[PDB]
């Protein structure tokens, strides 16, 4: 899985071990390997929410599988309490797109992970 | 909805007032109020279009729903005309790739849009 | 064709002639004129991949048409040789999202690829 944020918060206000935090919780919340979670983060931004600038954040999450409604809602959750907690963003001012991606179309080591076809 | 553009153009050549105007453009465009638009600014990037570093711009449109043929031949008029006039890209050097995307597949305020 | 590279990897380290390598590559790996192609490099990034801050790259291709299966894998190969020899990173921490772009959701040049309707 990918998880990426796009934030105006200022890059020191973002804590050390923040992407190893994002990268446990990502792991439990998925049940992928900790291994396979990569996360990225994107301060001082130029941006907007709702014409306003205070402190909003853009952000994505990918996987192969474990994308749905039910799911989503947990991850909403999950992520807008760390980025809430973590860099002072209100719930109200994050926007999360969720991907589920199909294996065929996620590049790794070379190939992709479909490896059961040609 | 969610607009973002990544550009190679400088950052001191994006005019005060551009972030204001993409939100209340694109609310107009979409029907949406101006509190459902995120717009996102990206100057100053190492990009070519065509092999050529004259200046360009990369950009996506999320929303759930408002998404389709004509709507989006009409989002690209009013977003390649706004990056021509404000940045002085050429429209032929701006790509824009539109999402529809499903509300469940959307987060906000620690839940979905579902 | 957009293609995206994002990478812990520092800006100095990014060759003279990089994008123009991608672009021309790129035009070749998927049959397109490479006035078609674009390409966008983002070094210095704050990134993990697996827990680790070892060089990473997290990459997205976008085509109309020209994604699936076969190709993917061979679009993966030639990008993850390219990162691995100009950047110095690992294959095995790269990811690389594929799009296969409907013609109606791509705009260019006041319109969009669908003319037809
Ligand atoms: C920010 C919040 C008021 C909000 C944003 N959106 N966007 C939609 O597309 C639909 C409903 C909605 N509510």
């Amino acid at each position: 899985p990918m998880f990426i944020v796009n934030t105006n918060v200022p890059r020191a206000s973002v804590p050390d071990g923040f992407l190893s935090e994002l990268t446990q919780q990502l792991a439990q919340a998925t049940g992928k390997p900790p291994q396979y979670i990569a996360v990225h983060v994107v301060p001082d931004q130029l941006m907007a929410f709702g014409g306003s600038s205070e402190p909003c954040a853009l952000c994505s999450l990918h996987s192969i599988g474990k994308i749905g409604g039910a799911q989503n809602r947990s991850y909403s959750k999950l992520l807008c309490g760390l980025l809430a907690e973590r860099l002072r963003i209100s719930p109200d001012r994050v926007y999360i797109n969720y991907y589920d991606m199909n294996a065929a179309n996620v590049g790794w080591n070379n190939s992709t992970f479909a490896l059961e076809h040609h």
